[PDB]
């Protein structure tokens, strides 16, 4: 039961590329799939020592269908358009999802480029992002970003599909979000209202005290407890990217979880409220554009194809 | 001694190319910023001394000069002269200003750009924005390793900066740009052998073909150039690979600098023109000018004086 | 699933160490701090990913343990115990948190001592501070190779985690302290094949004697024990040196993490008050211990949980 | 059980060594077997963490007989020469193989020093390598090498001795045989027939498809399926090495496997060929010079006696 | 013609600062081992090539020049001025001899202060050590990135070089040390803006904030002078970061070298006495000097004629 | 205005020394290969742009020269003197071309010697090929560090570069080499204490020998020479380690260039004949010349020129 790079962390350099499959594509699509491994050695063994090159691949709810007959993962479905009194979470087409990761820019773009090249003509490119490390793991925003990721068992529990699923046991779900922000806003506050916008302190990445954390901040929001008392959580692989010219300032999102449920539930947090916060205010400054869900399946499953 | 923008610094990792035009009533703004470059750059620079090899170069363009300035021109500052060829033309575009910056990390050639740019909102309009990268082993979309002829030390002086021949601007240089676009599909379909050709030199190990096998309309004989002195006419050349990948782009970002526009101007007649030898530069075949501008690189202390 | 605290990560090139004693009525405080003390080395770690290294091992003495918490304790917790030797003497010094902090550069560990110092102000009183640096080819001040026969992987876990011995503290450990300031004027009067005598491995090349040229009361001899089964009896040394130029101080951080401290302990006897073989360690000599303390470092569940 | 270092990454810098003992060497060689992972931590250590010293000690079929009294390990015989109707796979003598592997060749060499030190007129020199790393993971034939190797669970099944001989579980099998290329008559050939010999893509190591990928090329004849249908696997740290002024461009070939049958089974259809291909075109352009057969023991094995 | 020490040298992520005086009936030892610097510096920094970058400047204070040599003084060297301002007082204390280690790592620096002191054993008394470290992308315990401004290239020569101006002594500098310990409480009372107004530039991006924002009184504001000819008068800083956690100290040791010392004075009187606009610097209401010494950093052949 | 060769770069982690003969009749190949070697050096450099740091320096022997080139020699070419001293013996061994190849990693070097040796193949003969490697902080095989009094900056130029005495070969340089192999057994027999005697240096710190302590046969004082100006005579050494350890061979590849070969040879005579206070260098006692050959090694652009 070997699981795809879902649990590798965070690297310098991302391409984020998403796909649907043109009509009469599937077959095509297919055994691209059960290459995508062995292309990910050829350009990766170039580089061996530090390269880290990775490539996850992501299948939509529709797309499931399309590709494969038997069962289906029990909680794929396709992204839940979330419209809030202000904000709007929008549901836009994805098909098929390649996060590739490296500590180079030309490992990610030499893979992708190979993907593609076997995909041309089958597939409509829907959205492709060029992800760089902003200085010390910040994010547009200013702010750290990725502090609270769960790492070891806490990250494989979080994070991989179990026996509550067993035929696709060492699969994931992932979540994209590209957002665009609104940084002439966002500077126009001080440090300080940035801080209780987030969270935490924005040069030492230290969180709030508990009675001075705002009920609207993006980090109260996100903080969820199931059933059980125990946190729930996810493993979040955002990068920058961004345009001068085009005034472009990016934070793609992307989030892995056993299960789209824990997921969702934040981003109705975010979007539609609580009892206590009408919205999350990291959304007062920025803009969802794009909003697809992916299931990653166990290597293994590609490979078997 | 007149102190030169950072115009003979080596090719880095990851680059930003700029473009944009000066709108109505922006030259106060740019002249501001113009002098504040430099100080722009330390302070985004300093943050990651001392690997960060954070440099901007600025130029200005023909038509912008004579918004911005009173006083004498640059002896060489004109427009980018069009090339049509019998099959390949080097278009034209709009550009006032170049902001070349290079850093061994994206983050600080964006940090910077961010600076310039939030100054000078409003004032310009964006026309080209390029993110360059390093590919491998110093390799272009061709798969050829690109750079290797380069001038370095006191023949990149001569080869690049402005000096007596133009005492008011001596220190300066001119930069011409053009963004290509390549046919992949096209040029993948030949053999290494005949790719080899086209360039003229191996493509693994980036060793020059013998004299007797380098055909006439090879890349690098064409760019080969002799003055009338004898000796070999050489310019300072920064291209960077860059693309993307679900719109089929595969770029080489060109940009090429000289103590003069005249040098890199012969290379071009050669490329698309041709010559006696050769109908015009194999290259080209695979390769698709879609900018071109020229603007001259003013030495650090003239920037300041503003 | 017990998680343990980084007692098993590697040297690193920069460490600070930290001793506090909790002042009346700190207990409070020092509770809130414990538990969040994991979310500090967070804060401050994940600005360097990946290559930082950062993290912070928290221990608590055997005083301070029933000041802090109800119900059972740790079943090898007690106070450092004092060997007065012939000659030598370990002392005991006060000390009721321990704060082992590593990272591959010192910023991180001034600045996440910074946040903790930070909450526990008016709380604790700070007993000692020791900045260590890696000293060459991880070299201690006497000109050794230092950390040499660590054990490692499995060997790792089974002679440093508690287990099921004590199942309410599995995932702990056991950490010895002492700061030991060393007489270099003494000890580079010896030759190097005298020092070799005195550690009992060779100085440059940090091969080990052979056993029949490998005095009895050489460091690697006294410090080499069997246990009942046959077995090696090992303890996990994180040493660093330190030091002021200026005030002749050329220093060993001793700190060695164990299951039960009877092993580290067993270990100091044979050193301090010697065997029928040897008066005591040679190393001793040359050797001052002016701090020791004993901490027991709870697996991390049991700090969050609080 | 605890194996030796035979799941490590390929390095920069290696030392292959091979010895036979000589006649009344047995006691000098096995007090040596009792301190090598005690020498290679004296070494190793001082260049902690980015030295990645390690040693992987192995001992021939003939070796072990003198050596030892107890049980064999059930795979453990000489190297099985093979004459083809036009290349032949040399045995060479070896008792004792050394394979020192660091990020710097200084590292390699004191070791190696330590070693031979202790044997010295206990043992007979039969080879020596100073291997290097050749640009993006080449070798001299210009070929990135080591692609397919296993990584992670699928390693530890492919290389690691089990329950099928537990006496010696978590021990290995390493096959060396050091080659000389004809580099004159390689050249020769165009980057396409270089291709269609080795069955990858020369710049950007991309497999040949099935359709143009010849069958006496070394990838297709390396390939190997078992009764299961399952791929049989090797691990290879093979290492370019080589002298200017004679003329000698070497890949020191050494392939690690659970039992010596499955490198056997690509030897022989290497060498002797199959109903579809004469022999591997690789060896067209390669000599093998030695051939020899070792087992390494887990650690815990040498550690005790 | 004359080869200064590495006074132009950058700044490194460790450094030690050693300042001694000579006791009486010293001079002799002294003499000998500033003869021996050059070579001890080589001694150990060699075993650290390439990425070492060893560097050792030493400076000889006013008094200390007169009990060593006969012959010449430089023409600027004098002890360093005590001001007496209404509010803020920079002491004078007492050094002779200083020693600016620099190295990539700290190990380097503590090899060779002690193979420094091991010479000057007996015929020195240590005033002052202080080990510095690199925190974060450059920056200093108040959290700003500092060290932006220093001159580079001919700009830095033409600063800190003794020239023509007193030719015996071309190739020299002169240095203005000073420790601060900076009061943190008071300092994170202010908000993140009020911090900027303090400073004058950005705290996060390090851009200078615009002259018609920038206090009269900001630290900026006030080092920032220009000469009786409009052009600026510049020094090279290497301020490192220091500090012991438990202690509560957190500090800036400050560093300047400049052609004259006249230039640096001009600064502190700016600071410490103020202006017509501004009552002080307001950097110094965070900030208390502990040291104050002047050392003049002869020529390397000076040392090695000895 | 003559542009040297990378006579005065610095020691690198990886060498080839290649040396060969030129066969009867390979005058012309040897003659295009020069005029091409600069090429070649930047055709497989460019592709590790910026931390390769190959460089080539070529070298041409006395006969060979003769053999090459009409017109003036250089004034110090001449074969390699034999040296036979009452015990130690400096041998003359034969030697046309001299590539002495540099890089951070061995496979630039070994790409660079396959590309200079292809041209060459059946045109010459090989006589030596030696790969060398940095041996742990800068050490020989005998466990010393090993060119820490080396020359640096305006000192190595005049030490290194012909001038104005010889003006038409002004930017060359003369390269001895000489093979040694050691005595590891004898040498290892010696105490640390011994082994120091012979060197002039200590082992561990490279801490030069007090000159009260430094014996007169110590390697370090045979080889310190002063001129009759009184100015010491310096060459630059760029010696690496290389061996076989199957083959117990553990050797120094010796290379040193200077403006004259005079300087090598006294130093040479100094060591094998001795001076009246030293029967010769205590150093050969544990080392012997197997191989020894004399290089001029032009200045780049006589070698285009061709
Ligand atoms: C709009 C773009 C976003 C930005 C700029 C952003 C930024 C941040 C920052 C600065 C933090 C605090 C440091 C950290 O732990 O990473 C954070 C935490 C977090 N974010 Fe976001 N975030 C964004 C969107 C989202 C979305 C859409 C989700 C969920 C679907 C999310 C989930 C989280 C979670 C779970 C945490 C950790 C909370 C905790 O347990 O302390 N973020 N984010
Ligand atoms: C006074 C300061 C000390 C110094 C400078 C020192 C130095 C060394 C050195 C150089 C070694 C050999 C290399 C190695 O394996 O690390 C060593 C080994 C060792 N030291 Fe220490 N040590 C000191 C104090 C202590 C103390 C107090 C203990 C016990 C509590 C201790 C326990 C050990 C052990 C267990 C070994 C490994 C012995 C073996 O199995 O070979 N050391 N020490
Ligand atoms: C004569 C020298 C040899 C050279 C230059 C060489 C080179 C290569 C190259 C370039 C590849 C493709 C990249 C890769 O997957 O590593 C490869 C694959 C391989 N080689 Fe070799 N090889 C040699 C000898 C051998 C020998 C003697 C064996 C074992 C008997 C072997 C077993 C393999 C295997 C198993 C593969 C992987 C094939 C796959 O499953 O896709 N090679 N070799
Ligand atoms: C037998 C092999 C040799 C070895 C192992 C060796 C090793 C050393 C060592 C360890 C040093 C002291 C550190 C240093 O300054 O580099 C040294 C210095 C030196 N060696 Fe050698 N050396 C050898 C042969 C030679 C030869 C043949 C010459 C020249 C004829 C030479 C010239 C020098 C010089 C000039 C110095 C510096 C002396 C000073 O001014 O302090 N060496 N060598």
């Amino acid at each position: 039961p070997e699981p795809q790079m879902v649990l590798s962390p965070l690297t310098s350099a991302a391409i984020f590329l998403v796909v649907t499959i043109d009509s009469g594509g599937e077959d095509t699509v297919r055994d691209l799939l059960s290459d995508v491994a062995s292309l990910e050695r050829a350009v990766g063994f170039r580089a061996q020592p530090d390269g880290r090159l990775s490539c996850v691949t992501g299948i939509g709810s529709e797309a499931w269908d399309r590709l494969f007959s038997g069962a289906r993962p029990a909680g794929l479905h396709p992204f839940r358009e979330l419209d809030g009194p202000v904000h709007r979470a929008v549901a836009t087409p994805g098909d098929l999802l390649f996060h590739i990761r490296a500590s180079r820019l030309d490992l990610c773009f030499a893979l992708a480029t190979e993907i593609m090249g076997r995909l041309r003509g089958a597939v409509t490119p829907q959205d492709e992002v060029h992800g760089f490390k902003y200085f010390d793991e910040r994010d547009m925003l200013g702010f750290v970003d990725g502090t609270e990721n769960p790492t070891g068992a806490a990250a494989r529990r979080a994070v991989l599909v179990g026996a509550e699923d067993p035929a696709f046991a060492g699969g994931s779900y992932a979540v994209v979000q590209k957002y665009l922000h609104d940084i002439d806003a966002w500077e126009g506050l001080s440090v300080e209202a940035q801080e209780r916008v987030i969270g935490r302190r924005k040069m030492t990445d230290v969180e709030l005290s508990d009675d001075v954390k705002p009920a609207d901040s993006h980090v109260a929001l996100t903080s969820v407890t199931g059933p059980d008392g125990s946190d729930l959580e996810i493993l979040r692989d955002n990068m920058p990217f961004g345009s001068v010219g085009r005034e472009e300032f990016g934070t793609y999102f992307i989030g892995y979880a056993r299960t789209p449920e824990v997921t969702e539930t934040m981003l109705e947090r975010m979007f539609l409220g609580t009892a206590s916060a009408p919205h999350d205010r990291i959304l007062d400054f920025s803009t969802a554009v794009t909003g697809s869900l992916f299931f990653t399946p166990a290597a293994d499953f590609l490979e078997d194809l």
